[PDB]
């Protein structure tokens, strides 16, 4: 069961992820 829990556990995070790389891809053409 653990496995089941941690396989969609990965999932979850990495949709916050691709959401940070959205903001920063913004500024850095401004600061760098």
């Amino acid at each position: 069961g653990l496995r089941k829990r941690l396989r969609k556990f990965r999932n979850k995070i990495k949709e916050k992820l691709k959401k940070i790389g959205q903001k920063i891809q913004g500024l850095l053409p401004k600061l760098a």
